[PDB]
RNA sequence: ACGGAAACCUUGAUUCUAACGCUACUUCUAAAUAAGCGUUA
């Protein structure tokens, strides 16, 4: 059965985040640490690649039953969601991660 | 059988050290617990 699952939620932060971009990429920002935005409107986002790559180091240190120097000798558990590109059969995973965009700003304004 | 697959803008950092809400200034100035004894008898 060929179907697609979206866990969607609203991730609402309970501290301050700092993702962070580049200086003279998310523009030029004055502060020495500034953080990753839209390149419209210049809201703070949450990038897929941070969300996944963040996901995979925590369940790393669960389904992992070992430990791996590099991201290629990883257990089937996370290969076969995130992907693994020297495996044939886990070329590409079966999760897909999106940016999180702000949701809230009427909220916050 | 998508210039594509895999990839945390991440690790370590105390908005901290020093500093008397302090110095000067009379609750003070005059003041008898005292005055009046009528008229009748």
């Amino acid at each position: 059965t060929f179907a697609k699952i979206k866990f969607s939620a609203q991730i609402r932060l309970e501290t301050g985040l700092h993702i962070g971009g580049s200086d003279a990429f998310a523009a030029i920002g004055a502060i020495d640490s500034p953080v990753i935005k839209d390149p419209i409107t210049n809201l703070p986002i949450i990038p897929g690649s941070s969300l996944k790559g963040k996901m995979r180091t925590l369940l790393a240190k669960v389904y992992n039953e070992k430990v791996a120097e590099k991201p290629s000798d990883d257990s089937d558990i996370l290969s076969r969601l995130f992907g693994n590109s020297k495996d044939k059969r886990f070329k590409m995973g079966r999760l897909i991660f999106r940016d999180a965009f702000l949701s809230n700003a009427d909220e916050l304004d």
